[PDB]
C-alpha cells in the first residue's frame, strides 16, 4: 500500500506532502508566469532597450506556440511516467530541465538563448506539469473524501505564483535587465526543486516511485525504433534547412497549427471508434464536441491576453489606472496578473452560487456558453474602444475592463470543463478524455500562433472585433442544440 508509506495530515487537515508540492508548484509556478509576463516584451522590445528586435507579429506567434507546446508536451510525458519513470522521476527530471531552460535565458545568447529555453521548458514542463498533479490524487485512498479540497489547495499555488511574479518582475522590465529577472525565476525555480529534495521521501513515501504499466522487452525495441526515427526526422529538417538558410518560424508554427487540428481529431475518432465504449458513454462523447468547439474559442481570447491585449495596451492606452481617485503608472507585465488574481478572489464565491441552486443551475452547455459569449463580449468591448477613440489615447482602465469580462467567464467555462473531462470520460478513455479538455487551450494556442498574423491585413481593431462577432455567432449557433447536447 502506497497510502501506509505516508503521513494522513500535516498540512491544514490534508497529507502533509500536499504541503511539500504546494511549496513546490508556487515556485515553479512562479518562475513560469514571471518568465513568460518578461518574454513578449524581451521578444520585440528594441536591442538599445535590452530586448531581441523581434517583429512584433513573430513575437506574438512565438508566446502562443511555445503556450501550445507546453500543453501538447502533457501527452508524451503523462506516458513516460505511466509506462517508463513512474510519476517522481518525471516530476524530478522535468523540474531540473525547466531550471536550465530559465539559466539559457540569463546567459547572453540572444536567439539560440530564446530557442534553447523553450526547449528545455517545453521538455521538462511535459514531464512535470501532469505528474505532479497525479502525485496529488495518490496521497488520498479510494474512499477519501477530501480528494477535491486537496486540488482547490493545490491549484491556489499555481494563481498565487501567476500573481505575485509579474509583480516583482515589473521592475526588471523597468530598468530593461531582461537577464537580472530571469536569473531571478531560475533561482526562485531552485527554492522549488531544493524543497522536494529536502522533503519527498518522508512525505510522498512511496508514491508514484515506479511506472503503472512498464513497458516490455518488446515494447522497447518496438517504441524505441519509432520514437528515435521521428527524433531522426526532425533533427535532420531542423539541421538541413538552417545552413541552406531557409528556417524560419513559419515551419514551426505551421507543424504545431497542424498538430492542433490533428490532435483533437485522433482523440474523438479513436473514442468513438472504439469497441470499448458503451453507447451511452459514446452519446457523452459525440456531445463534448460542441463544447470542446465552445472551450477552444474562449481560450483563443483569453490566451491572447498574454500576447495581444498587452501589447494593445502599452501602445494605444495612457498606461495609467485610474480608480476613485487612486492613480499610478500601471505597469505592463501586471496585465498578466488580473486574471490569477479575480480566480483567487471569485473562485469560491462563483462556486457557492451552484451549491446554492443544486438542480437549478445550468447545464454544461449553458455554463460553456455564458463563459465563450463573456470572452466575445470582452473582445467586442476593447474594439469598440479602440474605434471610438482611434487616434486619441484611452485610459488603461478600459484595457482592464477587458481582462475581468475575460476572467468572469473563464470562472463559469473552467471548473465545468474539469468536471465534464471526468463525468463525460468512457471507462476505458478516461486518460484520453482528460487529453481533450486539456487540448481545448493547446489547439486554441496551436490556432494562435497563426491567428496573429492575421493583425497587420485587418488592423489591429477590426481583428478584435472581428473575432469577438466569430466567438458569439457560433456560440448562440451551438446553443441552439442546448436541449439537445444535454445527454
Ligand atoms: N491558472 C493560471 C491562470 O489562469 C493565470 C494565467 C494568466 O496569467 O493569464
Amino acid at each position: 500500500q502506497t497510502i501506509q508509506s505516508i503521513p494522513q495530515k500535516g498540512f491544514f487537515g490534508h497529507p502533509r506532502g500536499l504541503g511539500v508540492l504546494f511549496f513546490v508548484e508556487f515556485w515553479e509556478r512562479f518562475s513560469y508566469y514571471g518568465m513568460r509576463a518578461m518574454l513578449i516584451f524581451y521578444m520585440y522590445f528594441a536591442i538599445h532597450q535590452n530586448g531581441l528586435g523581434i517583429d512584433k507579429t513573430t513575437a506574438m506567434s512565438i508566446m502562443s506556440v511555445y503556450g501550445a507546446l507546453i500543453y501538447m508536451s502533457s501527452i508524451p510525458g503523462a506516458w513516460i511516467a505511466d509506462r517508463i519513470t513512474g510519476t517522481r522521476g518525471a516530476t524530478l527530471l522535468g523540474a531540473v530541465l525547466i531550471i536550465i531552460g530559465h539559466i539559457c535565458l540569463s546567459l547572453p545568447f540572444a536567439l539560440f538563448g530564446l530557442f534553447s529555453s523553450m526547449f528545455f521548458i517545453i521538455i521538462g514542463s511535459g514531464l512535470m506539469k501532469p505528474n505532479i498533479s497525479n502525485i496529488v490524487g495518490r496521497l488520498y485512498p479510494e474512499n477519501d473524501t477530501r480528494i477535491d479540497a486537496g486540488f482547490v489547495i493545490f491549484y491556489m499555488s499555481v494563481n498565487l505564483g501567476a500573481l505575485i511574479s509579474p509583480i516583482i518582475l515589473q521592475h526588471f522590465v523597468d530598468i530593461r535587465n531582461f537577464h537580472g529577472g530571469f536569473l531571478l525565476a531560475a533561482i526562485g525555480m531552485a527554492l522549488g526543486l531544493v524543497w522536494y529534495l529536502l522533503f519527498n521521501r518522508k512525505n510522498l513515501g512511496s508514491v508514484g516511485m515506479k511506472p503503472t504499466n512498464p513497458l516490455s522487452k518488446e515494447e522497447k525495441r518496438k517504441y524505441g525504433m519509432i520514437i528515435g526515427i521521428i527524433v531522426a526526422i526532425v533533427i535532420v529538417v531542423l539541421l538541413v534547412t538552417y545552413y541552406t538558410h531557409t528556417l524560419s518560424f513559419d515551419l514551426i508554427s505551421n507543424t504545431v497549427l497542424v498538430l492542433g487540428v490533428a490532435l483533437p481529431i485522433i482523440y474523438f475518432t479513436t473514442m468513438l471508434r472504439s469497441k470499448d465504449v458503451t453507447d451511452g458513454e459514446r452519446s457523452r462523447v459525440k456531445a463534448f464536441i460542441p463544447l470542446f468547439i465552445l472551450g477552444m474559442l474562449f481560450w483563443s481570447i483569453q490566451e491572447q491576453g498574454s500576447n495581444v491585449l498587452n501589447i494593445y495596451g502599452l501602445e494605444r492606452s495612457d498606461m495609467q489606472l485610474n480608480l476613485f481617485g487612486w492613480t499610478t503608472r500601471f505597469g505592463e507585465a501586471l496585465f498578466q496578473s488580473i486574471n490569477p488574481l479575480f480566480i483567487l478572489l471569485f473562485a469560491p464565491v462563483i462556486s457557492m452560487i451552484w451549491l446554492k441552486m443544486g438542480k437549478k443551475q445550468p447545464s454544461l452547455a449553458i455554463k460553456f456558453s455564458i463563459g465563450t459569449l463573456l470572452a466575445g463580449l470582452s473582445y467586442i468591448l476593447i474594439g469598440l474602444v479602440g474605434l471610438g477613440y482611434g487616434h486619441t489615447q484611452f485610459s488603461v482602465n478600459w484595457v482592464i475592463l477587458s481582462y475581468v469580462i475575460c476572467v468572469i467567464g473563464e470562472l463559469c467555462l473552467s471548473p465545468t470543463g474539469n468536471s465534464a473531462a471526468v463525468k463525460l470520460a468512457p471507462k476505458a478513455f478516461n486518460a484520453q478524455m482528460m487529453s481533450v479538455w486539456l487540448l481545448t487551450n493547446a489547439s486554441a494556442q496551436a490556432i494562435n500562433g497563426t491567428l496573429v498574423k492575421l493583425i497587420k491585413p485587418l488592423g489591429q481593431t477590426n481583428y478584435f472585433i472581428f473575432l469577438g462577432t466569430v466567438a458569439i455567432v457560433i456560440t448562440l449557433i451551438i446553443l441552439v442544440f442546448s436541449p439537445k447536447i444535454t445527454k
